[PDB]
């Protein structure tokens, strides 16, 4: 049971904000649409009816674990971007965690999207994917926020085709277990091949290694969704990275495009582009298609 003098009085004011009553929320625990470590995400429709998609925190079963998370998660609702996936709300209740309410994305993540056989997206509609979560990434960017764990698996297509940067703030977790590894400095899962070199190293997190993340995501686009360095073990990838090794150039990725690519993978973080400057080239390249 959580209880709002157990959250900060400071959280509860800017839970407040956002908070949905039960009788406003219909879930359908039946209806499994996605599976995260905190929980799972349900079909759910919210009060004027709106189809939504509900995540569980119920794994989450420390009060003060649940506070931190959503300390850390609740300036999400401070956000808005057509390319950055918007907070409908927080459904506190009689027992258990908190739900979080957030819209439905009909066509689900852009990664099992592209490796979809019957979609085969063309070359000119992957670079179109990858200019969407350029723009959203730049909007983050500019907010100062840094997203910690950019991938195409961790972005949603809405019922427009329209990409939303997700798995950040209180839509937090690890949706695909096999790509997150304990082999790093930290101990903890890390998405280690998505990772900036000198965030394996330093464990810091910056905008500017999530420039670097923009480019293995880039990647995956070109590639409908590979997995990256599948001869790497992640005993290796810190080594690999400072060896000089990249990513190849994918197939039928255009070679402005791999430029682009590289760029992002620069060893000094201050050399790599900003996003400003990545919706800017990808752009005129989309436009040269
Ligand atoms: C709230 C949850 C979510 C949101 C909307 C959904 N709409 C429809 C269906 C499921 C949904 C799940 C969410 N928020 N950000 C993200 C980012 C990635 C993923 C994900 C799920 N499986 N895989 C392979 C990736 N989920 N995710």
């Amino acid at each position: 049971h959580i209880d709002l003098s157990a959250l900060n009085p400071e959280l509860v004011q800017a839970v407040q904000h956002v908070v949905i009553g039960p009788s406003s929320l219909i879930v359908h625990f039946n209806e499994v649409i996605g599976r995260g470590h905190f929980g799972c995400v349900y079909h759910g429709t919210l009060l004027k009816k709106i189809h939504c998609a509900v995540k569980s925190l119920n794994r989450i079963t420390d009060i003060g674990e649940v506070s931190q998370f959503l300390t850390e998660g609740i300036i999400m609702k401070d956000f808005s971007h057509p390319n950055v996936l918007s907070l409908l709300g927080i459904c506190l209740r009689s027992e258990g965690s908190p739900l979080v309410v957030l819209p439905y994305m009909k066509h689900g993540d852009l990664r099992n999207f592209i490796r979809n056989e019957t979609h085969n997206p063309t070359v000119k509609d992957l670079i179109g994917f990858g200019l969407q979560v350029a723009k959203g990434m730049k909007y983050l960017a500019s907010k100062k926020f840094v997203h910690r764990d950019l991938a195409a698996r961790n972005c949603m297509l809405d019922e427009k085709f329209t990409v939303k940067v997700a798995d950040f703030g209180l839509a937090r977790d690890m949706y695909d277990k096999e790509y997150y590894s304990v082999h790093n400095k930290t101990g903890a899962k890390l998405p280690v091949k998505w990772m900036a070199l000198e965030s394996l190293q330093t464990q810091k997190f910056t905008t500017k290694s999530d420039v670097w993340s923009f480019g293995v995501l880039l990647w995956e686009l070109m590639t409908r969704g590979a997995p990256p360095y599948p001869d790497v073990n992640t005993f290796d990838i810190t080594v690999y990275l400072l060896q000089g090794r990249r990513l190849l150039q994918p197939e039928y990725c255009p070679d402005p495009l791999y430029e682009v690519m590289l760029k992002c993978w620069h060893p000094k973080a201050e050399m790599r582009p900003s996003f400003s400057e990545l919706v800017s080239r990808i752009s005129a390249i989309f436009s040269t298609f």
